[PDB]
């Protein structure tokens, strides 16, 4: 995946959690479509710098999608006071700018750790 502050093992775990790390297309989630490898919504894609040729094109690319995650965490993680490890990055990915502080994402982190080789992933 793209390089950055998020580890490759963490990105792999998130990728597997969202789509079994496959280009699965989109689905509706609480008002907006989440797409591709990392199930990224348009707003997230905008916030990570509009990488790729378009939102859905980027989402369908493991590299572009992972770069978007890298940029999103560089933008919000430290700002929101998240631990700079997968626990914080995963929750930010699932809950937004301050996702690592939302109780809603506690379940996402716990479910993600159930994936082979993802328990306590950093
Ligand atoms: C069950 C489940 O959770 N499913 C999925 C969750 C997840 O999608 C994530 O969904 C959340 C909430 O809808 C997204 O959070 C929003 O993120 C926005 C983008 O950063 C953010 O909007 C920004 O907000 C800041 C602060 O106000 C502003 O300064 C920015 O200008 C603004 N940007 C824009 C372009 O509007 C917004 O406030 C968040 N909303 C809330 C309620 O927090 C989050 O981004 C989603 N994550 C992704 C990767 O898309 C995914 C994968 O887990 O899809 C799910 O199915």
């Amino acid at each position: 995946f793209a390089g950055g502050t998020v580890s490759q093992r963490c990105l792999s775990c998130i990728c597997k959690m969202e789509s079994g790390c496959r280009n699965v297309g989109c689905k509706m989630d609480m008002g907006s479509l989440s797409c591709g490898y990392f199930q990224i919504k348009e707003a997230y894609w905008i916030d990570c710098g509009r990488p790729g040729s378009s939102w859905k094109s980027c989402a369908a690319s493991s590299y572009c999608a992972s770069l978007c995650v890298q940029n999103y965490m560089k933008r919000y993680a430290k700002w929101a006071g998240c631990p700079l490890r997968c626990e914080g990055f995963a929750r930010e990915h699932n809950g937004g700018p301050r996702g690592c502080k939302k109780g809603s994402t506690i379940g996402y982190w716990n479910r993600l750790q159930k994936i082979s080789g993802c328990h306590g992933v950093q």
